[PDB]
Formats: structure tokens, sequence, C-alpha cells
């Protein structure tokens, strides 16, 4: 039973981005085959945290999204135990060497404001960049870390990505999926 949107999902985003999310859904027991708009998110967000890491200098963040669950709570405990950082209630998604805060990234189809409140009232010290497949950002005292150019092409990538759905159908079902 294979959905247009899981094709999509192929041929759209790289295959090592492919099947880091395959193994996520997997891990937490999702079907990629079922739940394709979840793929699709999954996915994207796993590109824009990548892309995120690659904005800043060479040894700067730390990326624990894409990992193994056990293997991105090691990671976490050894930043917190040689920078002296409170231990996060839930995983985040990089490590900031350069402003010392963990960093919760956020892609939402929604508007900009809701989802960082829904995420910084489940978050309770850890650092919140929101993105939008419309172009708009918000984070935690508007302090956005990486350089204006950077999140720039975050935000081309994530449209790029609405467009290549939208000539498809699939842009209809993925928004009001979420
Ligand atoms: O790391 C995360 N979860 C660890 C476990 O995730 C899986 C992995 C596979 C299957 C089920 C959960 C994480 N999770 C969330 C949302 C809200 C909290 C649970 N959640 C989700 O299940 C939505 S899947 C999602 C959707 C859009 C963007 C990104 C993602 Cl991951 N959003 C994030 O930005 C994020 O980093
Ligand atoms: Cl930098
Ligand atoms: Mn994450
Ligand atoms: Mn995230």
């Amino acid at each position: 039973r294979g959905s247009h949107m899981e094709d999509f999902v192929r041929q759209c985003f790289n295959p090592m981005i492919v099947e880091l999310a395959e193994k996520a859904m997997k891990e937490y027991g999702e079907d990629p085959k079922i739940e394709t708009n979840k793929f699709a998110a999954i996915c994207t967000h796993l590109e824009v945290c990548f892309m995120y890491s690659d904005g800043g200098s060479k040894h700067r963040f730390e990326i624990i999204e894409g990992r193994d669950r056990i293997m991105a709570w090691t990671v976490v405990n050894s930043i917190c135990n040689t920078t002296g950082v409170e231990k996060p209630k839930f995983l985040p998604d990089l490590y900031d060497y350069k402003e010392n805060r963990f960093i919760e990234i956020g892609v939402t189809r929604r508007e900009v404001h809701i989802y960082y409140l829904e995420k910084a009232n489940k978050i309770k010290k850890t650092h919140i960049h929101i993105f939008s497949f419309t172009g708009e950002e918000m984070a935690t005292k508007a302090d956005y870390t990486l350089d204006e150019e950077s999140r720039a092409r975050i935000k081309t990538r994530l449209f790029t990505i609405r467009q290549e759905m939208a000539s498809r159908s699939l842009w209809d079902s993925f928004r009001q999926s979420e």
C-alpha cells in the first residue's frame, strides 16, 4: 500500500536523511509506508537540523537529532557533565558550543507563535528556534544564533519543498495533517 507521498519523499530527500527518518519512526513504532506525512515531516526537520549545524563555525554545533535515542542521551550527558549545563527533560536537536545552550529546532505548517508556545510550554533553559513553511522564524529572546544568510537558505529550502508537494497535490493533505 504505497502512497504518492512516500515516493515523493524518497525522490525529494537525500538517502542518508530518508534512512535516518525511517530508522527513527520504526524505533518509535511508526511505519513510513502508512504515516507518510510524518515521514515527510521527519525528513524535513532532519534536513533543517543538518543545514543549521552547517551554518556555524567548524566545531560549533553538536548534532543530537538523527541519533539512536540511547546515543543521543549519551552525548547530552557528556555535554552536561563537561559544560555544567542542566540536563534537559527532553531530547533537543543540537548543542551550541559557542553559546553553551541546547537548541530545539521546530518546523511547523501553522503560525509562528503557537508552536513556539506549545514548544515552550513543554520544554520548561534550552534555546528554541522555529521555522515556517511560509518563511517566518522565531527564536528565544529574539536571538537567532546563525547569521541571516544561513537561516535564509533554510527558509528557501522549506518553501521549495512546499511547492514540490503542491505541484503534486500533496500539500493540502500535508498541511492539515499536522
Ligand atoms: O525529537 C523529537 N522527538 C523524538 C521522537 O520523535 C519521533 C520520531 C519518530 C516517530 C515519532 C516521534 C521531536 N519531536 C517533535 C514532535 C513534538 C514532540 C513529539 N513530536 C513528534 O512525535 C512529531 S515527529 C516530527 C514532526 C515534525 C518535525 C519534527 C519531528 Cl521529530 N518535534 C521536534 O521538533 C522534535 O525534535
Ligand atoms: Cl559562528
Ligand atoms: Mn528532535
Ligand atoms: Mn526539533
